[PDB]
DNA sequence: CCGGAGCGTTCAGCGTTCGTTTATCTCCCCCTGGCACTGTCATCTCCGTCAGACCGTCGCA
């Protein structure tokens, strides 16, 4: 609310496709139109040619004469957004005029870099506040209802980035002395995603000092059974090592 | 001692809305066409290979 300046046009990709024009919404339109606007939004303002956008929306088999289709999608964007916010060069399309804080993705990289800098500087309160602001950026599933295998690619990429971001958040929560909300979040995420080894290692680390041992190794045994049933291999050596040092109960990491 | 309301699932009515095309309206581009005092033949290479052919040429005998 403190960064809501006059004339600000805010764009959002981490949650669904929406536009905020000084507090009032804009109709982003068709799902393919939403995917087109998102594809322009991921490229931080390239002039990207018509064939590349056609491939981004659809992939291997776009209809043959659908170049005029993308043309009229561009017309839709130009009449629903500002005339000058979208400009065309040599047949390519480009959204400019994006200030700081206009895109939630740019704010996400900014907050991640600030958290990394604070971790390098050894600060904890400012980094915790930065990642608290960062976890409020995503709203539900990223890229809600957009077609295209391209959109699937940045969907899985942003999901993986969110996974490492929450891994770092939970890790600093564990090292600074937070366990209750930590184990709550880890249990919720392992309920959501059952086949991540790193989050279950985080479960072991969090429960190891919060006063919980039986269900931690029960969850580990369930992980071993599912990983043997679905993969039939052995887990990472760092895991077995973490369970090992746990077993002799070293109070060094208290 | 089967009834009932509530609950799960499964499909047809209509109502808007995306998916995909089309011609119309600015803007730029590109090829052809037009210049009506007179002004009517430029240009500077190329040398201190180099060696001995190999050749046809070509005027003299």
């Amino acid at each position: 609310a403190e960064e809501e300046e006059s004339g600000a046009l805010r764009f959002g990709v981490l949650g669904p496709v929406r536009a905020w024009r000084d507090g009032e919404t804009l109709a982003t339109g068709s799902p393919q139109q939403r995917a087109l606007l998102a594809a322009l939004l991921l490229r931080e303002g390239r002039t990207a040619t018509a064939g590349e956008l056609i491939d981004a929306l659809w992939g291997e088999e776009p209809p043959s004469q659908a170049l005029a289709a993308v043309r009229t999608y561009a017309s839709r964007l130009r009449k629903v957004l500002d005339p000058g916010v979208l400009v065309s060069e040599s047949g390519g399309y480009a959204v400019r005029g994006l200030a700081e804080g206009a895109l939630d993705l740019a704010r996400a990289q900014d907050l991640a870099s600030a958290a990394e800098k604070a971790r390098s500087a050894g600060d904890l309160c400012h980094a915790r506040d930065l990642l608290r602001r960062a976890l409020d950026l995503w709203d539900g599933e990223v890229l809600a209802g957009v077609p295209g295998p391209y959109a699937q690619t940045q969907r899985v990429r942003l999901g993986e980035w969110r996974l490492q971001l929450l891994e770092t958040r939970l890790d600093m929560d564990l090292d600074q002395g937070c366990h209750a909300e930590a184990v709550s979040e880890l249990t919720a995420l392992t309920a959501a995603h059952p086949l991540r080894e790193r989050l279950r290692e985080l479960l072991m680390l969090a429960l190891y000092r919060s006063g919980r041992q039986a269900e931690a190794l029960a969850v580990y045994a369930d992980t071993r059974r599912l990983l043997a049933d679905e993969l039939g291999v052995d887990p990472r050596p760092g895991l077995q090592e973490l369970q090992q040092r746990i077993l002799q109960a070293d109070p060094a990491l208290a």
